[PDB]
């Protein structure tokens, strides 16, 4: 409450500000591990609340970007496997979660559809390759129509 | 420098703390638009530096999660298009960037490979469907080997 009082106040305010600066710094440097601890006094309660709120967020967002890194990893893996013909490989969707998992599942099902059209073609053409000319290629939509009529083309030939 | 001085110091420190709390709050609520402005005094310079550093980060991370939202969008679109047979559709990789763009390109090329094996099959089977038995299905790796030998199967039949 004198001059020494005012100086001391500032010395303290300065320090409070300093640890807060340290926390925000270990937040920019991905160290969301250390909780800020208790506020030093009433005047900083809200700030510290926002500090935790900011931590909880910086955390989630980090997890999500991570997932996305696993996704690009598994996709890469799946691509490698498929070029080599190991077409039963898929991005391990289970290991992922959230947005990343959805994307992963989308990719697997998208390829699955394409692969299915081949399993059929490979089939009703295997039969055609050994006499049986009974089966027909499934009617396919849009530009996949070709496949359906190219298999029908070879069906006429063999027939007769 | 008296009692009124100490009180005033605290009134100020309290306020400084308050705006800082407001900034960190509009950072948790995705409002990374407002720069903190200048520090109120030396003791808060570093803290404000970390405040900007934290803003620049919260920004980037938001952009990335966004990209990932476009990605899941385009993938969805591509899936819709393909089920309907519009197999020339692709995730618009250009509109994206960073990790998301890479993933998008991966997905497009992964499907492209699968589609290519079909373009060939549809071809060397169209020929087989109209007399020509000269062309051969390309030797394929792993489990795609089937396709290559199922087309060879029907090649023998037609031949002779
Ligand atoms: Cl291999
Ligand atoms: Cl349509």
């Amino acid at each position: 409450g004198s001059h020494m009082g005012l100086f001391n106040a500032h010395a303290v305010a300065q320090q409070r500000a300093d640890r807060i600066a340290t926390l925000l710094q270990s937040f920019a440097d991905g160290q969301l591990d250390t909780a800020g601890g208790e506020a030093p006094a009433p005047g900083y309660e809200r700030l510290y609340d926002s500090l935790r709120a900011l931590q909880r967020q910086l955390r989630e967002q980090r997890a999500e970007l991570q997932q996305v890194e696993s996704l690009e990893a598994g996709l890469a893996e799946m691509s490698r496997q498929h070029e080599a013909g190991w077409i039963d490989q898929t991005i391990p969707a289970e290991r992922l979660e959230g947005r990343a998992a959805r994307i992963a599942k989308g990719v697997n099902e998208l390829v699955a559809a394409h692969i299915a059209v081949k399993m059929k073609v490979v089939s009703v053409v295997t039969a055609y390759g050994q006499g049986n000319f009974e089966p027909l290629m499934d009617r396919l939509p849009g530009k996949k129509a070709q496949i359906t009529e190219a298999i029908d083309g070879v069906r006429e030939r063999l027939r007769g």
